C-alpha cells in the first residue's frame, strides 16, 4: 500500500540528498517553482500559436491549460485539506500544508496538454498513420515490438513526459520537476506494450515512450507507486493525485467545450439551460441569470457554477474511495462515479455531434494529416540520406540511435506552432 | 495608513465586513480574485492582442501571465517579511505570506486588460481623434475632466473601468478584492490636474470620471492617504502597487530584451555584455557553455537577472517600507536598484532595435488608420442614430453623452487586434 510521505516527493532528477518538506522555504516551495518554471518554458509559452479543433483565434490550448490548471489548484486545496485532517501526522511530523497539494495538481495540470501535436486527436493519428502505413512503416524491422508501438500509437501525454524531463547538454533533466508533480502528471503508468491490457482508464492509453522509461522508474521507485505487473511489461498504479488532475482537465473540457460551441453558433442557446439545470440549481441565483441581456453572459455564469459543482462532487469520490486508490484498486476516473453522468454524456454527445463533427472541424484534421506526414516524410528521408544537397538543405530549415533518433523526430515536429509548421510545409511544397 | 485596512476582502456592495479569519482557506477572495480574471472575456481576449511584435508567440497574455508569475514571487517574499515586522497581522487578523502573494499575482494578471490595441500608438490615436480629429466637437459639451479624459485616454484607466463595469445582472464587473484593486492602481489620480509633481504616481492617472465614484469607495475602505491639495483628487499609492509595478518593470526590461535577441533585432554577443553584472555572481559558467542554442542560453540569464531584480526589489521594498506606508516614497523600486545604469543600457537598446524598426512603426502607423476609422464611425452613428447605415453601424459594433463617449472608447479599447482590423475592413467594403 502506498504512502503519502513517498507521494508527496520534492526530489529533483539527480538529487544526491534527500528534500526534507520542513527544511523547505515556504517563498521558494519546490511545488510552487515548479508552476512558475512551467509558465516560463519554451514549449508552455508555444501554446499561445496552438490552436484547440475551432480557430476562432480565441479558443487557445493556452487558455485550456490555463483553466484546468485553476481548477485543478482548487481540486488539489480542497482535497489537500482533508487528506491533513485524516492522516494529521502529514502536518505534525511532516510539515505538509494543504496549498501543496493545490501546487502539485496545478502544476501537473498546466502542463497536461504541453506535448501534444496539433490538430487535436487527429495529429496523433496522423503521427501513428506515417508509421503504421506511410513512409515510416519501413522502420518496423529495425525496431523491438515497443519502440514501434511508441511510434504507430504516438501518444501525446507521453510526448508531454518526454518535454518535462528531456535531457540536453547543460539541462539534465528538462524543468526538473519534483517528482511528486511528475507521478501526478503521469495519468497512464504504463509502458506502449502491451496495449489496453485492461479496461480501465489507467490501462486506456500509455504514459511513457522507450525513451523516457528508465526516467519513469526513478520517479516511481521515489514516490513508492505501487507495481501493478512485474511481467518485464511494467506499469504501476496511479498516484493518487493524477485522479484530480484527470478530474480537472475532464470538467473543463466538458462544461467549456458545450460553452465555446453555444458562443460559436454551432449549438443552439436553449440546450444550454436544458442540459445544466440540474448541475446549477441548487447554487444559482435566478434574478441574477434573468437580467444578463447577452447570450455569452448567461452561458457562462451556468458554466462557472456547473463547474463549481462538479469540483465540490469530484472532491467527495476522490475522499470516499481514498482508500482504494492508494490501494491501487480503484478501476474508474472521479467523473466516472459522478450524479451528473447522465447529463454529462448528453452534453459530451451534442458537444461531439455539433462541434467535433462539425465541418470546419473535420477540414482542419483531414488538412492535418497531410501537413504532419509532409513534415515527417522530409524528417525521415533526411535522416535516411543526410548526404544529398537537398536533404542538407532540410537539416537546416527543420533540425539545426535509430529509434532516438525517430522519437525525437516526433517529439519535434509535434511540439512545433501551427506558425511553423504551417509555413515549413508551404516552403518544403513550394507554395 | 493601517495594513488591516489596506489587506480589505470587501466586493463592491458588500454590506457587512468580512474578516480574514473567517475566510475559508479554499475560497480566499484574493485567490477567488486571479480565477476570476482568468475565466473572463477580457483576459482571454488578450491571446489575439499582440505587443510590440507581431510573431503570434509574444502575446499580451503571456506577459500577463509572466508579470503575474514574479508578482506573486514577489508578494510572497514580502509578505513574510512584513508578517515577522507586524505580527499582529497574522496572530490577531489571520493573514498569511501567500495572502500579499495572491494580491499583487491578480492585480499584475490584470494590468494590461485595458490597453488598446497597437501599444502607446493606439492610446494616441484615441486621444487625437478627440483633440484634433471628429471628437474635437464635443469638448464644449464635457468639463474639462471629461474630456481630459478623451484627449488623454489611458489604458489603465480603462483597465480599472473593465475590472469593475456593472451590467444587468452583473454589479461591479469582476467584483474584485479592494485590497486587489488598489494594488492595480498605479496612479491614484484623476486626468486633472496633467502630471502636477514628477512622482511617478503623478505621470499618469488611474480613472475615468465614469469610476471616481468607485474609487473613492475603494480609496476609503482602504484607507488610502489623500495627497491632494483640491477638489482634484489624487491618493498615494497602496504600497502593493509598488510589487505590482515592479513584476512589470522587471518583466518589460528583461523579457523584451531577450525576445529582441531571439527574434533577431538584437545581436546575440549584447546579451552578456548587458547583463552580466545582473548574473555574475549566481550565474553557473559551465552550465551556460554547455548550452548550445542561444534561446537557451538568453532564457538562463532571463532567469538570472529576473532573480536578481525580484531579490532586489523585495529588499528595496523593506528598506522604505514605512516611507511608502506614508505616501512619502518619490520613486518607483526599479528606479533605486543598483543596476539602474544595467536596466537603463538595456531599455535603451530595445527602443532603438525594437520599438524603432520599421516593422513597428508601420503597424502604429496602420493602428493610427484602423482605431480613428473605427471611432469616427461609432461617434457618428452616436450623432445620428436615425439613418439606416449609422443603424447598420450600430448593431455590428454595439449591439448621458459622456457615459457614451468614454464607452465607445472602451468598446474599441478591448476589441482583439483581428476584430478592429476585421471591422475596419468591412467599413471600408473588403
Ligand atoms: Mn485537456
Ligand atoms: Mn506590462
Amino acid at each position: 500500500n502506498a504512502n503519502w510521505e513517498h507521494l508527496l516527493s520534492l526530489k529533483r532528477q539527480g538529487d544526491t540528498a534527500k528534500r526534507l518538506r520542513i527544511e523547505q522555504d515556504d517563498t521558494r516551495l519546490g511545488f510552487e517553482v515548479d508552476y512558475d518554471r512551467i509558465i516560463f518554458s519554451a514549449p508552455f509559452r508555444s501554446l499561445q500559436d496552438k490552436t484547440q479543433v475551432i480557430t476562432d483565434f480565441v479558443h487557445t490550448r493556452l487558455t485550456h491549460s490555463l483553466e484546468v490548471s485553476v481548477v485543478g489548484r482548487s481540486l488539489g486545496r480542497m482535497v489537500g485539506k482533508k487528506l491533513l485532517e485524516k492522516y494529521p501526522h502529514l502536518e505534525q511530523v511532516y510539515g505538509y500544508k494543504f496549498n501543496d497539494f493545490g501546487a502539485i495538481v496545478a502544476a501537473a495540470a498546466l502542463a497536461h496538454d504541453i506535448g501534444n501535436p496539433p490538430f487535436g486527436h487527429s495529429g496523433e493519428k496522423a503521427i501513428g498513420e506515417f508509421f503504421k502505413n506511410g513512409y515510416g512503416k519501413r522502420y518496423k524491422d529495425s525496431l523491438t515490438a515497443k519502440e514501434y508501438q511508441d511510434l504507430i500509437k504516438f501518444e501525446g501525454n507521453a510526448n508531454g513526459f518526454k518535454v518535462l524531463s528531456q535531457s540536453k547538454p547543460g539541462a539534465q533533466g528538462g524543468l526538473r520537476l519534483s517528482y511528486a508533480t511528475l507521478g501526478a502528471f503521469m495519468k497512464y503508468p504504463k509502458e506502449s506494450l502491451p496495449h489496453k491490457p485492461s479496461d480501465h482508464i489507467a490501462d486506456k492509453k500509455y504514459g511513457f515512450f522507450q525513451s523516457e522509461r528508465a526516467l519513469f522508474e526513478d520517479v516511481a521507485q521515489e514516490l513508492g507507486l505501487l507495481k501493478r505487473s512485474t511481467t518485464d511489461d511494467v506499469s504501476w498504479s496511479r498516484h493518487p493525485l493524477a485522479y484530480l488532475v484527470e478530474a480537472a482537465d475532464d470538467i473543463c473540457y466538458t462544461i467549456i467545450d458545450f460553452e465555446d460551441g453555444i458562443n460559436l453558433g454551432l449549438i443552439p442557446e436553449e440546450y444550454a439551460l436544458e442540459y445544466m439545470v440540474k448541475l446549477v440549481g441548487q447554487t444559482i441565483d435566478r434574478n441574477k441569470y434573468n437580467a444578463l441581456q447577452e447570450t455569452s453572459d448567461r452561458v457562462s455564469y451556468l458554466r462557472a457554477l456547473a463547474i463549481g459543482t462538479l469540483i465540490n462532487e469530484s472532491v467527495d469520490t476522490f475522499m470516499k474511495y481514498e482508500e482504494e486508490i492508494l490501494a491501487g484498486t480503484f478501476d474508474q476516473s472521479l467523473i466516472d462515479k459522478s450524479n451528473y453522468q447522465a447529463q454529462i454524456t448528453d452534453i459530451i454527445n451534442l458537444s461531439i455531434e455539433r462541434i467535433y463533427n462539425s465541418r470546419e472541424v473535420i477540414e482542419k484534421e483531414i488538412a492535418g494529416y497531410e501537413i504532419l506526414s509532409t513534415l515527417l516524410e522530409a524528417r525521415c528521408r533526411a535522416l535516411d540520406n543526410n548526404d544529398t544537397h537537398y536533404n542538407q538543405l532540410i537539416q537546416q530549415l527543420l533540425a539545426p540511435s535509430l529509434y532516438e533518433n525517430l522519437i525525437q523526430i516526433c517529439a519535434e515536429v509535434s511540439t512545433m506552432t501551427d506558425g511553423k509548421a504551417l509555413r515549413n510545409y508551404k516552403k518544403i511544397k513550394g507554395l
